[PDB]
């Protein structure tokens, strides 16, 4: 059971810059072996390059309650109702950088908020036909008391407004479509298959 | 409660394509209102836009199994130990095109499935700051004893094999992290909070 070929039934013969910016855009170029015995001719795709992620679910335990951050995504305009969307605390993860590094990091910037423990959710590409992005989202524990304001550096043209559900009020925006990205939807729907024995876990 | 902004918050002073081939890479520029009072300055954004995408999880209740389709994602290649991913069906939305004819037409070309009743699950924006790529999941009907072969279009180099497990061997390939693109971690997730129910509904 399970997938069929591995990395040696596929070569990358070479990659090529489309568009080299904040972001690149990458044709790659190789040939892979063929469900029917065969082997493909030279094949091309075009591959969208903006790095990896870290994702943190602001979870407090004690509470039930989740932390949310509020700030504008423009590429969301097109298909939202609005371009500002409630989301996970989330950043890039630089060279040599650790997952939990970044989500400390990112709370605090993002919600002002420490962070006490933490356990893997899931990792994910975002959309492999398109984009080689990984995010790889952890739990955290925190004190959602300690959660609210406005955050994000103004440096980098970030405004972040905290928001602060219970865990049910959360699941149910997930429901009805008020969240309704990538990251914040896998976590919160992991959440509710988790829930009960991640807050025995935290609070013996 | 919920989001504070709205379109009325944002002017989108320009939009530029930078690269076009397959997919684009667009530029928008904008001004938007902030949490503490006034506008922004301009803000400048890179956008990867490929337009927007229907999946179907195709699910078996007599059986409670779920058909997957297996196929080659290079972009997944430098953060996975192999390219080929287990996956939902989907394909692009063209003008004046549902969700729902889009879903069912995808069933049928790549993985030789009849679709009976659907039902929606969720619709979510990929990564959405970066890409405007929203996706919208329906779950399918299926008689999965039906579910075999090789499928794509060939000269569009397009290779899948169709596999079958239990809904509970797919929940655990989850689980496990060798299911791991968002839109079957949506989905199945999805089927995990909502298979009871969903059984009873489609075997009445
Ligand atoms: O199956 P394809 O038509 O290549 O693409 C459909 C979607 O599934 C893949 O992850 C892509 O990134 C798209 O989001
Ligand atoms: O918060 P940012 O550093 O902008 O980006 C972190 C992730 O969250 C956003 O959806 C982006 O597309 C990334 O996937
Ligand atoms: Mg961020
Ligand atoms: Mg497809």
């Amino acid at each position: 059971q399970g997938i069929t070929f591995s990395k040696n039934d596929v070569e990358i013969i070479a990659r090529e810059t489309l568009y080299r910016g904040f972001f690149s855009l990458d044709l790659y170029r190789f040939r892979h072996r063929l469900f029917n015995g065969g082997m493909s001719g030279e094949i091309t795709r075009e591959i969208f390059e903006r790095g990896h992620a870290a994702v943190l679910l602001p979870f407090d335990p004690v509470r039930d309650e989740v932390v949310l951050v509020e700030q504008i995504r423009i590429a969301a305009y097109d298909t939202s109702e609005s371009p500002w969307l409630l989301e996970m605390v989330a950043g890039m993860i630089e060279a040599g950088e650790t997952v939990e590094d970044v989500a400390r990091r990112e709370a605090l910037e993002e919600a002002g908020l420490e962070v006490g423990r933490t356990k893997p959710i899931l990792s994910y590409l975002a959309s492999p036909g398109g984009t080689s992005e990984r995010l790889s989202i952890l739990v955290g524990e925190v004190d959602a008391s300690t959660a609210k304001g406005i955050h994000g550096l103004a440096e980098e043209n970030e405004d972040i407004r905290v928001h602060v559900v219970s865990r049910e009020q959360a699941y149910q925006w997930v429901e009805e479509g008020k969240i309704d990205n990538a990251a914040s939807v896998i976590a919160l729907q992991w959440l509710q298959l988790h829930y009960h024995n991640l807050r025995n876990e935290w609070t013996k």
